[PDB]
This record gives structure tokens, sequence and C-alpha cells, in this order.
């Protein structure tokens, strides 16, 4: 009959005195019970997922109850103890797995798992029961025990030991050793209606109640009880059910994140019912339980809508699935309702919100379509064990709030408040900790499930170990979260209070003070002076007040601390004396130096209460300075004597990184700096692992060759240092270290600092780095070893941070000037104009640095406005001391309640150089966002809004890539949430107003059109709008409103921007803007019509920004009738030079009404309106209006049979148009352009492009200039003479491995070959750097001359030996960040890569080989690449083809005045195009096995995106190709064959689906080439002679290889696009006879043959074709015969030509029959 199995899964039902299935009280109190009236057989219980067990065969437990004695003082044998208990452990798991499916018989010794809690059933022999008092102990362990083994014996003799166990059978599980068997008591417990299960011979049976087979595969299946997300494949959000407005509603949640999957909310699960007839375990329906209330899903009352019901019972909550496997994206219909779930837009009372709202639909779409996503069960048993103590608390918390809680309760309470400490560092912390982490997933679910909230509530109202034991909790929680931490410092208003009561409460804010900070300080005040006086009256040793001490970090705290000094001065007695003066203090420190208890232990809690608070004070010295006069330091000891010297020299000349001088200098000399930069840079801002810097060492061993009152301290320095050589001398630097680092630490920082602050300009502060040099050579130079590391780690900071800075900048000074010896003209040794003195005054500048606001005397009146010297030389050249003029800036951040800021100020303001100097701008970027939001809190002391707009626009007027900065997800919806959150609300009128202007400056979307501001959807998704209807409104913001508007929701992609330049104003606009806003700007300015007219423009626009977004799936309809009917009403207008840039932009939106309207139109006259207003034009010139007015009569020339419908006539539009195409030299004599060749002619290939349509209708300066001069000669010479002797010693590296063989031999098998392949893993790390800058890029140079070894003088085995040497598959993983860095390398990046692997494609192979690998680590990253294509293809196409395409000069031939400066600009353009290119070479150099060209199951990967690139330049050209600008513009045709023998590898292996896939998917690329040929190239010339020999040479190679195979549908896309038979005979007849006439080329040309070898590739083609059909049979008779003598130099071919194929024996698995080889003599 049926049995049970090792592996099903099934519930145990009692039938003793007491019956019942057996369960848990949960995650957190492991006891077992049988809940009676919970559930029967008839009626299941409710929460039956927790009386489910599977039948698990019988474990090993031997190693790990031995581990089990952690009795033992060794390691290394607790080691080998748990290592076998974790063997054990798993030998386990592999025999189990084997006895899966196995039938159990009677007295087989099974174990029984429990699954929700996954805990084992387990007998603890040795105990009592908790309510019963013989039984023993049945109780859920983790891991298991011998006592969790089960006798499956029979109970009644129906069946016996041996019989195999059936379903449902009553038997006895009798514990193996552990004594009675299991029995179901008679006792409920003290605070559920349950009972204890527990060990004891009693007469209770056990009925076998199986609940899914053990045919459950998984993960592999979704089967009913599985928990998965209901992801949104279109929407990308979440399926989501909460409360708003205290009712459950479901909802897809909005995440700002930059990843749609990790926005993972406890809140976002759901549990599956796999619906079954008994409750039981892809055809049948599903319902799902909201995992967190526990209710169900159902769409009831669009005709249906999802959200929440009470009980899963009724048949609204049944649906099914459409396309069962795990992680399906499956397509969801109501059952009760037959309708397919639909997503809206339409969310409530939030500001910018979140949970959107869910329906149904009877209509099946197909994006909406839902990924099965699947849960971890342990995550799964997490939120469980959460609930769990949400509940916990819930009793002790509402229990010791109303009276008191028993001894029994607190057991278990503080237990628990620890087993959290436990969960929530991911089983770190716990008691004696050792580390402390945290654990991001497990803290959030504490805020979602509101432990927190029971927590406080808990709190609320002996505490040892409850507060601050939930005060370390928390500290917990919030640690380096920032999310919850915004609570841990406001939390907080207690926990001050509770930081008191627990002297291990000051943890509470220390951990705060560290990563907490901005807000605690805040509601301290004084009440810390109280803490203090309090503290410093009771923490003698003052530990609690010196943690206190280093509490103190951050500029703002040395205030508060003064005033301690305060009552500290208050507090000063100490009963003890520290005195001598010299004397005394020496001896106590002698007294000290004796290892003394008692005495000599109290010392030292004072020295270290001194070092810390001491260094408290910051740059803060004055009052520390004050606080600081004698300077001694003899027993410096532990850099007191060093902090000292430091606040001492807090005291004299803040260092301001002078950096003095500029130009084309600097650069010259880095290079000469060479590696060594890099060395040291990398090892430090990089090898932050030891050892890498370590190596930038191995390069320094190697490179081998108040000024006098502070230099008195400064002996006492130069000293301790050369000491601190001889220690170092000492190799050994063994905890000697601590101290001797610690020292030399602060010391060299200081010393450091030290020369910084007292360099001086001569050989010796020099001359002392050579004694450094020594210094740092001299400086010498697992398991607790990282600990330790930590400080040679910070020795290196500073020891290169150090070696860096003199290394640095210090490095080379004077070798800049000394040269100084004359040119050209008479010597001059030195044995911007008066840049001294802008710079002097820039001293007077630093100068200004330096003060303060209370000197009173200085501040107003003698610093004065130098910004002028400063707005006089905005214009001139930034000089070098700019950074050092941003100096000057640093500062303001403070305030400006003072007016006299915005004089000094705007000098700043006054400024030549934005995109260089902004990038350097956006520091403040987040202090900014502060500038424009208290900047904005009081705009729409004036100087932050006006600077902070400043600010905004020189940043606007900006690179694309500066657009991009923005990055506003921190914080735009904020710069715009907040900065409307006041500026909607206030608007200013005419014609002072600034609300349109920092907001206007940010969506400069390249100056036009509606593309690059998808931020705004969100951003402009969250709002509140601007005002309507009766009334009226203020001035300016309202314009304001309207374009930007236009900016946000012009995005041509998505079809919102129908809905939106719709949604809200709407097709009603119109009405309003027929009258009363006149009205408004009236009583909005003086200038009342300026706001009119601009209104009139606003109300003009709202075709142009996204016009193709605007009408798309269906907007013109819907206007269809009324706007145009409503336009006529304002078609009359004047004044207008504003209002002809609304004629212009009512020109544009006059532009923007006829265009996209093929089918809409039953409506008169209004051609006769356009063009009476174009000829009651007056004011400037026409080229504008005759640009406007003549691009009008273009775009109305062409379509021809649509506006004759429009109107009886259009004849005062040819003498209209032939007036505006005729007119003069302006139109009377402006005279005031040059490109007339480049004018007349995009005007005449756009009048050849017009032809076309027309048939488809329906002293001191010359210092300054002679220095300008011999820096440009000198410049030339020299820069272009030195890089290649560079990049020669850039090739020294190379050698890399032998290298480290000569000189550092390294013996005792030391390893100096293999440099590359580790400093390579090492870089690869490196990037993790947000700039990787030009180190990346000088790597970059330093592989190309990789290639260099072969070619810059075997290579393929360098090629293959980095590819050995760690190879390829870095790169790889690599080149995916050239996204964000190496945007503007990553093409250098990639050529640098492609050259040293290809046509040794083995290595590269070996590079994929391991790439696949990666399969699903593989398959995503694909879509990539493509998309940079495919976004560099579409636009990029667009962008300069078309400007192109009207190409020059398309008037006849026998002042060329070729447009000038043509070749530079398309380089430009091309720039991007030219990272695609480079990317086409590659792509090709790679290719050779087929596998390798099958584009592996990547996620989005459609060779299609190179075919619409491709068929993108194509586009339009169906024809003989008449682009020719474009098609006779160069920088294409490079970029095209490249893809030729790309793609030409690609069809190259003639995959059959390869050859098809391809002209469908681009079902026009291919038609266009074999359009371009049968007019191959009309411009003749080299540019020609390229055009035929690639037009086909490519054509030849790829045709072929596309062709080389048999089928029949493959060949008939690519002729019916060739007039084929008459465009390839008169094609190889004109290319053969073109080509065959001449007979004057080079002869042997292994380079090229062109019209004969192509001519004769037609012939070739052409002979290929002939396998099947008959239409080929019949342009195949002309070879094929003929005594014509075309068709008998054709015969010249078929006979000259091979007209003959190869025997093919068959490649593969014997296939394909045959293709030509060209043996054509
Ligand atoms: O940038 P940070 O400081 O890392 O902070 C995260 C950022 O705000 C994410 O946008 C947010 O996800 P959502 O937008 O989906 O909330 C995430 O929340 P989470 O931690 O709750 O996922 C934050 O931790």
């Amino acid at each position: 009959s049926s049995f049970l199995h090792i592996g099903d899964i099934c519930s145990l039902y009692a039938e003793g005195s007491t019956n019942g299935f057996i369960s848990t009280l949960g995650l957190v109190d492991d006891r077992c019970v049988v809940q009676p009236e919970a559930g029967d057989l008839n009626n299941p219980p409710k929460k039956f997922r927790d009386c489910l067990f599977k039948l698990c065969p019988m474990n090993r437990y031997s190693a790990q109850k031995q581990f089990w004695k952690a009795s033992t003082t060794d390691a290394v044998l607790l080691n080998k103890l748990h290592h076998a208990a974790d063997l054990e452990k798993k030998q386990n798991e592999t025999e189990n797995r084997k006895l899966l499916g196995t039938v159990i018989q009677y007295g087989n010794v099974i174990q029984l798992l429990h699954l929700k809690s996954n805990k084992y059933l387990t007998v603890n022999k040795r105990l009592p029961a908790l309510l019963e008092k013989n039984a023993m102990r049945v109780t859920l362990d983790e891991a298991g025990n011998e006592g969790s083994w089960f006798y499956i014996q029979p109970f009644y003799k129906l069946r016996s030991i041996g019989d195999s166990v059936v379903i449902g059978d009553k038997v006895v599980l009798n514990p193996v050793n552990a004594g009675q068997p299991l029995h179901a008591s008679s006792h409920q417990l003290v605070d559920n209606g349950c009972n204890e299960v527990n060990s004891v011979n009693c007469n209770t049976s056990w009925k076998i109640v199986l609940f899914m087979k053990w045919s459950d595969n998984k993960d592999d299946i979704l089967k009913g009880g599985d928990v998965v997300r209901l992801f949104h494949a279109e929407q990308e959000k979440f399926l989501t059910c909460d409360e708003h407005r205290k009712k459950q509603h479901v909802f897809l949640r909005t995440t700002g994140r930059q990843s749609a999957t990790s926005a993972t909310s406890s809140k976002a699960l759901w549990e599956v019912e796999v619906v079954q007839h008994d409750p039981c375990r892809w055809n049948s329906l599903f319902r799902f339980k909201h995992l967190a209330t526990g209710h169900y899903l159902a769409a009831e009352v669009m005709v249906y809508s999802l959200v929440s019901v009470p009980e899963g019972n009724d048949i609204s909550s049944i649906f099914e699935l459409d396309p069962v496997p795990r992680n399906s994206y499956v397509r969801l219909r109501h059952l009760c309702t037959n309708t397919w779930v639909h997503s809206t837009n339409i969310p409530k009372e939030e500001e910018k919100p979140v949970m959107l709202k869910i329906g149904t639909s009877p209509l099946k779409e197909d994006k909406e379509a839902f990924a099965i996503v699947p849960v971890s069960p342990a995550e799964v048993r997490d939120l469980d064990f959460a609930n769990d103590a949400s509940k916990v608390l819930g009793s002790i918390a509402g229990k010791l709030e109303k009276g008191t809680i028993t001894q029994n309760e607190r057991r278990s309470v503080t237990k628990l408040l620890e087993d959290l400490v436990y969960f929530v560092t991911g089983g770190t912390n716990s008691l004696e900790v050792v580390f402390s982490k945290p654990n991001r997933e497990r803290q959030k679910l504490m805020r979602e499930q509101n432990i927190l909230k029971q927590i406080f509530k808990l709190l609320q109202a002996p505490f040892r170990h409850i507060c601050r034991l939930c005060y370390r909790v928390l500290r917990h929680s919030q640690q380096d979260y920032r999310k919850n931490q915004e609570y841990i410092a406001k939390q907080f208003g207690f926990m001050q209070k509770q930081i008191g009561y627990d002297v291990l409460a000051e943890d509470t804010i220390t951990a705060l003070l560290h990563n907490n900070r901005k807000l605690l300080e805040k509601h301290i005040t004084a009440a810390e002076i109280d803490t203090f006086v309090s503290l410093v009256r009771k923490n003698r040793e003052p530990r609690f007040l010196d943690y206190l001490s280093d509490l103190c970090v951050s500029m703002n705290k040395s205030i508060p601390v003064t005033q301690e000094l305060i009552c500290k001065a208050v507090l000063n007695p100490t009963n003890a004396d520290i005195l001598i003066e010299t004397k005394l203090v020496l001896s106590r420190f002698e007294f000290e130096g004796v290892s003394t208890g008692e005495n000599a232990l109290e010392a030292g809690e004072d020295e270290e209460e001194v070092w810390l608070f001491w260094r408290d004070s910051n740059k803060e010295i004055r009052s520390k300075s004050v606080r600081e006069l004698a300077q001694d330091a003899k027993e410096g000891q532990k850099e007191d004597r060093d902090i000292l010297s430091y606040y001492r020299y807090q005291l004299n000349l803040f260092a301001r990184m002078c950096l003095d001088r500029q130009y084309l200098a600097i650069n010259e000399i880095s290079g000469q700096l060479d590696v060594d930069l890099i060395l040291r840079c990398m090892s430090d801002e990089n090898l932050p692992y030891d050892l890498r810097a370590s190596f930038c060492r191995l390069m320094l061993h190697m490179h081998v060759d108040s000024k006098d009152e502070i230099k008195e301290r400064f002996a006492q320095t130069m000293e301790f240092v050369e000491e601190y050589l001889r220690d170092v001398v000492c190799q050994r630097f063994p905890f000697s270290d601590k101290e001797k680092n610690k020292l030399t630490f602060e010391v060299v920082n200081l010393a450091r600092n030290l020369i910084y602050f007292g360099f001086y300009n001569f050989s010796d502060l020099l001359r002392l780095t050579k004694i450094l040099l020594a210094i740092l050579d001299c400086v010498h130079v697992p398991e607790k070893e990282d600990i330790m590391v930590m400080d040679t780690k910070l020795k290196i900071i500073e020891i290169l941070q150090f070696i860096l800075n003199v290394r640095l900048d210090y490095r080379i000074s004077c070798l800049l000037c000394i040269f100084k010896r004359e040119f050209d003209e008479s010597n001059s040794q030195s044995s911007g104009a008066l840049d001294f003195e802008h710079i002097e005054e820039q001293a007077e500048g630093i100068f200004g640095g330096s003060e303060e606001n209370t000197p009173l005397d200085l501040d107003d009146h003698g610093g004065r406005t130098f910004l002028r010297v400063l707005l006089h030389l905005t214009m001139h050249d930034y000089p070098p001391l700019v950074s050092g003029a941003l100096q000057l800036l640093f500062r303001h951040f403070s305030q400006r309640q003072e007016v006299l800021q915005a004089f000094k100020q705007v000098q700043l303001l006054v400024t030549s150089q934005d995109v260089d100097n902004y990038k350097q701008i956006k520091q403040d970027l987040d202090q900014l966002r502060s500038i424009v939001e208290k900047s904005e809190l009081w705009v729409y002391v004036k100087e932050i809004l006006i600077r902070l707009s400043k600010l905004c626009v020189q940043e606007s007027a900006s690179v694309r890539k500066s657009r991009k900065q923005q990055q506003r997800l921190l914080r735009n919806m904020g710069a715009h949430a907040v900065v409307l959150e006041l500026l909607q609300i206030p608007y200013e009128k005419a014609e002072d107003t600034k609300m349109q202007e920092i907001m206007r400056l940010a969506h400069e979307f390249l100056q036009n059109f509606c593309a690059g501001n998808q931020q705004n959807q969100a951003l402009l998704h969250k709002h509140i709008n601007l005002f309507l209807n009766p009334g009226i409104l203020e001035a300016v913001t309202m314009q304001h409103i309207f374009m930007n508007n236009f900016q946000l929701c012009s995005e041509i992609n998505e079809r919102v921007v129908q809905h939106f330049v719709h949604c809200i104003e709407t097709h009603g606009r119109n009405v309003q803007y027929i009258k009363f806003l006149q009205t408004i700007v009236k009583a909005e300015g003086k200038f009342i019509k300026k706001c009119q007219d601009m209104v009139m423009a606003e109300l003009v626009n709202s075709g142009e920004d996204v016009l193709v977004f605007y009408n798309d799936r269906a907007s013109f309809q819907t206007l269809i009738q009324m706007m145009r009917s409503e336009r006529d009403r304002m078609d009359e207008n004047s004044p207008l030079m504003y209002h002809i840039h609304l004629v212009e932009l009512l020109a544009v939106c006059t532009e923007g009404k006829n265009v996209y309207t093929e089918i809409k139109c039953n409506s008169l006259l209004p051609l006769d309106d356009i063009v009476r207003v174009v000829t009651h034009e007056d004011c400037i010139p026409e080229v504008k209006i005759a640009y406007i007015n003549f691009l009008n009569h273009c775009y109305v020339d062409t379509e021809v049979e649509m506006k004759e419908i429009y109107t009886s006539n259009h004849m005062w539009k040819l003498f209209e148009n032939f007036l505006v195409d005729i007119c003069r030299a302006c139109n009377n004599t402006s005279d005031r352009k040059h490109a007339d060749s480049i004018l007349e002619k995009y005007v005449t290939e756009i009048v050849m492009s017009i032809v076309t349509t027309f048939f488809s209708s329906p002293s001191r300066d010359y210092r300054n200039i002679i220095e300008r001069l011999q820096d440009i000669v000198s410049a030339l010479e020299d820069r272009l003479r030195p890089l290649v002797q560079a990049e020669l010693s850039v090739l020294v590296d190379v050698l890399h491995r032998p290298e480290l063989l000569f000189p550092e031999n390294t013996d005792a098998r030391r390893k100096c070959e293999s440099g590359g392949f580790i400093c390579k893993l090492i870089k690869h790390t490196k990037q993790l750097l947000e700039e990787n800058e030009e180190k990346l890029c000088i790597k970059v140079l330093q592989t190309l001359r990789e290639m260099m070894t072969k070619d810059r003088g075997m290579s393929l085995a360098e090629v293959q030996c980095h590819l050995d040497k760690e190879g390829a598959s870095n790169l790889v993983i690599d080149l995916i960040m050239n996204a964000s860095s190496d945007r503007v390398f990553h093409e250098s990046i990639l050529l640098a890569i492609a050259l040293l692997e290809g046509g040794n494609t083995t290595i590269q192979h070996s590079f994929f080989c391991r790439l696949t690998e990666d399969k699903k680590s593989e398959k995503f990253f694909k879509v990539f690449y493509d998309r940079m294509k495919v976004a560099q293809q579409e636009i990029k196409a667009t962008v300069t083809v078309n400007t192109s395409d009207l190409g020059n000069k398309k008037k006849d031939d026998e002042k060329a005045k070729d447009d000038l400066e043509m070749s530079a600009v398309i380089t430009i353009m091309q720039p991007i195009l030219r990272f695609l290119q480079l990317l086409c070479e590659n792509h090709n150099r790679d290719l050779q096995n087929f596998l390798r060209c099958q584009n592996n199951k990547t996620n989005y990967n459609l060779v299609c995106e190179t075919l619409q690139f491709l068929d993108c330049i194509c586009g339009s050209t169906t024809g003989g190709l008449g682009l020719l600008g474009l098609y006779i513009n160069e920088k294409n045709v490079a970029l095209i064959n490249q893809t030729l023998e790309s793609l030409t590898e690609y069809c190259q292996g003639p995959c059959h689906e390869n050859q098809n896939c391809i002209a469908t998917h681009e079902s026009n690329g291919i038609d266009i080439i074999t359009a371009l040929i049968l007019n191959d190239i009309n411009p003749l010339g080299k540019k020609r002679m390229d055009l035929v020999l690639e037009l086909k040479n490519n054509a030849s190679k790829l045709l072929l290889a596309i062709m080389e195979s048999r089928h029949d549908s493959e060949n008939a896309e690519r002729i019916l696009y060739n007039m084929r038979p008459k465009e390839l005979v008169e094609v190889i007849k004109k290319a053969y006879m073109q080509g065959e006439v001449e007979f004057e080329d080079g002869e042997n040309g292994e380079d090229g043959a062109a019209s004969p070898r192509n001519v004769g590739h037609n012939i070739y083609i052409l002979a290929h074709q002939l396998a099947r059909h008959n239409k080929e049979l019949q342009t195949m008779l002309k070879p094929g015969g003929q005594v014509d003598g075309d068709e008998a130099l054709e015969f010249y071919a078929k006979h000259t030509a091979q007209i003959e194929i190869v025997r093919l024996d068959r490649t593969m698995e014997q296939i394909v029959f045959p293709v030509p080889s060209i043996c054509e003599f």
C-alpha cells in the first residue's frame, strides 16, 4: 500500500488520554507540547506549519560530543576535536541524503526533525521534566544528540518490528537510550491550553499523519508552503502589504536604492498555498498568505483591486499562474473573477509617496509579470525568531508595566536580552566579549518588526542587566548604521539620563561620539556640565570621566570643554602633588618608573587622563596655546612632549600648502618623477595592505640617490628623530615599537607636520630630507599579527604620508626656475603680467585667510574688497594660486549676518575657468545642499542663496559629465522637495526673482531638447503643484513653473511624458491661457507685459519638449480638433522681440503643430494664419525668422498632398519659399557668415534631400610675452622629445620578473620572477576607489608597450604570459568599471588590452575558458557593452550623420571656403563614437571558435544592436546612397570596415542561425548593405578609391560568410534588395568595366585587388548563390553562357574567375557541402 520514507514530511497526532498534534511555543522558548483544542484530525489546526516533522535517518554523534568538552588547555587539540565534530556533522549529511526516500521499518532508529524550528526533538535523559516531576525533559536542540534517536516501533500489534511503517500507523517512538518513551502529558502550562510533552512510560500512541512526501525537490519547485516575494517585472517593484491610514492595503513599494532587488523588506514576503484537498503537499491554483500579519490576498472592489482579507478560505483569495519552477516570473490571474492583475500609478497624504495601489484586469497584459523570487529559509527563521521577541516583550513589558513580574520571567527575559545581542551581531558579541561587528539585515528587522518599539516600551516606567544592558544592545544597533543612528542620538533624550544610570552607559555616548555625531551635542548643552561636575566628582580615576574625554571629537567640542576648565579650575585640587618643578616630578616618574603597585599603580590614571583630553584640542590653541606654555619634552614620554609642540605649533604659522606656481611646467616634471610617484602613491593611497606599500619600499631602498623661536623646540626634534633611527638600528620593533612607534607616530605627523610648518627655501630644510632618506630606509623602512600590523600600518599612512609629503610636492621645486638660463637672445641664468602683485595681493589674501571678526579694528577697513583685482582678472588665465584662491574660499562656509560678505565674496563669483574650478567646487557639495537648503529656506545676509545660486550655474554651464555629476539622489528630490517645500508657495514678482534660476540652472539638459533629464519623473513625481483658477498668483515662479515642468517630463522614451504634458494641466490648460493672465502680470510687475508674453511662450511650448514623447501611443488623438482650433485664438501678437523668441518659440511651438499628424485633421485656414504672420514681422534680421520662416517653408513644402488637403492653394507659399530661398546678403547687406560652401551646401544636399521627399507625399608685457614664447618653443621641443624615452623606461618595468631576479637576486627561494600577475591581482583590487585616474591610465600605457617589446623594439607568450600569470581573467573582471571611471580612458583601456591578446586568440580562449565558468556571474554582465554601443548607437548616428548629410558643396565644379576647421569637431563628435569603434576592432581580433561566437546564454544577448548601429548610419539610404557627405564623411569608413571584419569573423563561422538572424533583426541594415555597392561611390577620388576597396572587399568577405551554407530562407532577403542580376552585372560590368578598363594598377598587390577580386567577389558571390532555386538560375544564365562582349568579359571572369568549388569532407560532424576558393588565373 503506502508507506513512510526518510524525507517524507508529516505531522504526529497523539491519542493517549490527551489527543493533539505536537508543537512549539516559538523560537525563543524551547519546550514541546500538544495544544489539544487547537486542532484535531477532521478540523485541522490553524497554524499547522508548526506541527510538521521530517523523517530523518540516524545522526552520527561521536566527534561532536567530544568536541563538546570545551577540560582542555591545549589549543591544537580542541581544533582537532572540533574539526572532527565538523566532519561528522557533515558525514551525517552525506549519508542521510542517501537514506532519503527509504521506507522506515519499525524499530529502525529515526530522528524526527522540527521544520519550522529546524530543531531536533530530544530527550534529555539526566533531568526532570518541568511540569511533570518524574518524566525526563523533552526539548528541541538545534544540532541534535544521541537523545534525538527514536525507535519507530509499533504500538498495536497490527504490524511488527521489521515490517515497514505505513502512513497513518500508530507507533511508540521510544528514545534509543534516553529512556522512557514519548508521552503527551495531562498537565497544561502556566502561561498558555497546551500540554508539555515528556519522556515517561505511558500509554500514549502516535498517529502518523503524512504532510508532504519526500518528493519535494527544493529549491527547484515552488511547492505549497514555499516563501517567495512577487517582484514586478516592469514596475521593478516588489509587491508589499502594509497599513496606511490604519488600513491594511497592499502596494508595490518605491525604493531609494540603486538596485530594486535589494529593497528587501520583511514586510514584503508571502507563503505559498498550493491548494490541496486534504491539507497535504503547476496546474492547480495557489493562494498567498501574507507572511507578516497572517492574512491572505484578494482582489475585491478596474473591476477589482488587490487588498487584504482576514481568513484564507473564501474563493476570492484564489489565484492561478501563467508562464512550476522556482524563481519563475509568472503572470497571475484571479480565479473567482478571471482578471489578470494590473498595476496603476495612483498612490496619499504623504509628499513623494511609495505604496503604489494594485488592481487586476480582464485583459492579459504582457509586461505585468512577477518574478516568483524564492527566499532563504534561514531568513525565514530570522523573522520567526524575531516575532518571538516582539511578543515576549509583548507580555513582559505589558506585565512589568501595570504591576510586577514574577521571578520566573526575569530569568527568561534577561536571557533573551542576552540572546539578542547574540543574533544581531550575526553571532559575534554576547560575558567577556572579543569583537562586535554588526549585521545589517537583522538591525533592519529590529526596526520593521517593532522589536525596538517594545524595548523602549519596556524600559519605560534590579536594572543592572536590563538597562544599560539594553543601552548596550542599542549601542550596538546604531553602529555605523546611519539610518539607525538617526535614533541613538535622539533615542537618547532618555539615554543621556540613562547614560547616567550606567557606568555601563558611557559606552552609549562614546559609540555615539565615534560614529554618531552632530546631533548629540545639541540636547546636552550645559547638561554636560552636571554630568561632568557629577562625573568629575564621581569618576575619580575619572575613568568614566575619561571615556567622557576620548568622547571628545570634532571642532564644535572645544567650548563646553573650556567652560569645564573653569569648573575644572574649580575642580583643581587633587590633594596630591605634581611638582619639582624639574625635580620632584622627575622623581614621581622614577617612582612610577619602578613597576610598583598601589602608588605606581595609581599614577597611570593621570597620564592617560592628560594625553587624551589635551589632544582633544584640535587646531585650537591660544586658550590652548595659552593652555600650553613651557614647551618641555625631555622625558617626552608618549608624545605628550609631542602633542605639546603640537599645540605650540597650532600657536605658529598655519601651513597653507603653499603651492606657489602653475602652467605646463608642472606636468613635464611629474613625468620625470616616474613610477616611484605611483610607487609611493599606491603603497599609501592604496597598499592599505602593508605588503604592497612594502614593495614600493623595495622601491625606496633602491632609490638610494617664528622661524627662530620655533626652531629651538625643533632642535630637540631632529635629535629625537635621529634617535628614532638608531632604535631603527634596532630591527626588532617588537612591542618596543608600540611605544617607540606610538611616539614616533605623533612625532612624524608632527615631524612631517614639522617639516611642513618650518621648511625654508634653501638647500637646508632639503638636506634635512637627505637625513630623511636615511630615516625612511633605516625606518626599516596571521592571527594576532593583524592587530599588531595596525601599527606598522599607521606607520605607513604617515611614513608615506610623510614619505609622500616631502617626496611629493616638496620633491623638486628648484630645478623649475633654476634652469633659468637664456634662450635665442642673450644669457639669463637664474644666477600673466604682474603675477606677484595679485599673488601678494593674494598673499594679502592668505593674510586674509588668517583673520577673524572680533579685531573690530582691522575687520572691515584695511582688507576691504580686494575682489576688484579679482573682478579685474577674472578674465585672466587662472593663476596657480586659485586652489589657494579657494583657500580664501573655504572659510566663509561658517555664516553671513554682516552684509559686506557679497563684495569680497563676489570676487569669487568672478571666474573664467568654470569647468576646472567647478569640479573642485563640488567639494561643499554636502555643505552646499545645505546652502541651497538654507539659501533656499530664505529665497525664491542675502549672499548664500545668490552665491549658492552662482555656484549652481557655474556648475550648470558645464560638462555633460558635469550634468551627470549632479547625481542628486543625495539630494535633489530634497533640494527640489525642500527647495519647493518653501519656494512653491513663494514666488517673486518681476523683475527681481530667484526661484527659477537655482532651480533652472539645474535642468540644462544639453541646452535642449527633451533628453537627459530621466531623473525628473521621481523628483517631479513627488511634489506639490503650482496654483490655478479663481483669483491669481505671484509672478515669476509660475513661468518658472511651466518650462521647468517641460524639462522634468520631456523624456522622449517613456509614455509617462504624454500623460505628463497632459497629467495636471492637460488640454484644459489652453482655456485659462485665453484671458486673466495679463491681469495677473499687470498686477505682477511694473512690466506686466513681460510676465504675460513669457506666459504666451509657456502656453505655446507644450509641443517642444519630448514632442516625439508627447504624441506617442495616443496623445494627439485626445486633443484632436480642439487645440488647433484653440490656437487660431492666440494667432495675433506684436512687440515680440521677446515674444518673437515666442514666435521663434512660437516658431518652434508653432513648428510643433503639423509633424506627427498623419490622420487627425478636419479643419482649415491654419496655413493662411501662419503665412500672414511671417509677412507681418518686423525688427531683427530674417536669417532667424527666415530660418524659423524658412524652416517653415521646407517643413511645409515637403508633404505635398496632406497640406493641399489643408487648404485650397499654397500659391503665396512658393513666391515666399522662393523669396526666402532666393534672398540677398542678409537680406540687403549684413555680410556676417564665411562657411558658404558649407551653407549653400548643407542647403543643397538638404535640397537634394528635400527633392526626394516630395514623391512620398500624402616694458613688462614683453617679459610676460617672451616668457610665453620660450615656453612654447621649449615646450614643443622638450615635451615632444622626452616622452618616448619615458615610454621605453616604462617598458623597463615589463622585464618585470627577471627584474626581481637581477639585483634583488632573491635567495632561499624568494619570489623575484612573476612580479606581474600579483602586482596585478593587486591593482584589480585597487580600483575599489571611485577615482583611479592617470594611475590606471599609466598602466594602460605600460600594456600597449607590452605590445612594444615585440613591436616598439616571443610576443604571444607575453600576451599569453600575463595570460599565464594572471591573465585575461583579471582585465575582463575589470573593464566593467569603465562606466564611471575610465569612461575617458576605458577607450584607452580597451585599445591596450586588445593589442597584447590578438592573433594569439589561443591565450584568449584561455581567457574565455576561464570566463564562461562564471555562467551566472557571467551572464548578467552581458547586456552591457551592448548598451554602450546601442546607447552609443541610436543617438550617436543622429548627432553628426544628419548635419553632415547636408554635405558640401552640393554646387557644381569647374574661395573654396570649405567651412573652416571641420576636422577637429568631427574628432570630438567621434570621440564617444571612437570609443564604440575601437570596440569594434577588439571584437574582431579575439573571434575564433563557435561557442565563443555563440554569445553564451547571456541575459540580454542580441547581436541585433550592431545591425541597428550599422543600420543606424545606414538608416535612410534604401537607394544609391544620398547621405553622401555622411557617406562621403571620413571617420565613418574606418569604424565600418572594422565592423565588417568583426561582423565578418562572426558570420565567418557561417552559422546557419547566424547568417539567418542578422538581416532579419536588422531587416534593413542588410538591404542597405546591398544598396550601397550598386551605387558604390558617386564621390570618386582618394576618398572614393577607399570607398570601393572597402565597399567590395569587406562586402565580399562578409557576404561570403553569411552565404557559405544551404537552406533557402537566408538567401532571399538580400536578393530582393538588389535589382541583383542587373545591379550586380552592370555593377560587375561598371565595377568590372570601370575597374577592368584601366589596368594600370599595381601588380602582385598583396594589398588591394578591388574592382576585380571584388568585382570578382561579385562573380564569386553570384557563383555561390546557384545551389538551389529558380530565380538564381535566372541571374545565373549570364556568366552561365553568352557570347556578348560583356558576357565575355564576364566570361573573362567565370574562367578568369575560378567559377568552381572546392571539395569538402565536412567539418564538425560530417555536414555542409561546399564553398569556392579563389584560383582564377
Ligand atoms: O546610502 P546609505 O547610507 O547606505 O543608505 C541607504 C539608502 O538610503 C537606500 O536608498 C535605502 O534603500 P530604500 O531606498 O529602498 O529605502 C537604504 O535602506 P535599507 O537599509 O532600509 O535598505 C539605506 O540604508
